[PDB]
């Protein structure tokens, strides 16, 4: 024999009520960092499944993610 227990990694908490503050893990940040870079920091009708697939992995909510992006992309406005 050799194998002796493995895995089991607790990581999921948060309490909401009436405040703004999200807590994510590097993974999410990293994944998103790229994910967004792919979607172009924008989610379209085509980026529906991809969004679901991502959540199914990371667990980030489209709304959260979508907002996450806006909370990253060039904040300041743009002339035009």
């Amino acid at each position: 024999g050799s194998s002796g227990s493995s895995g089991s990694n607790p990581s999921s908490s948060g309490g909401t009520t009436k405040r703004f503050r999200t807590k994510f893990t590097a993974e999410q940040k990293e994944k998103m960092l790229a994910f967004a870079e792919r979607l172009g920091w924008r989610i379209q009708k085509h980026d529906d499944v991809a969004v679901e697939q991502f959540c199914a992995e990371t667990g980030v909510r489209r709304q959260v993610l979508k907002i996450w992006m806006h909370n990253n992309k060039n904040s300041g406005p743009s002339s035009g």
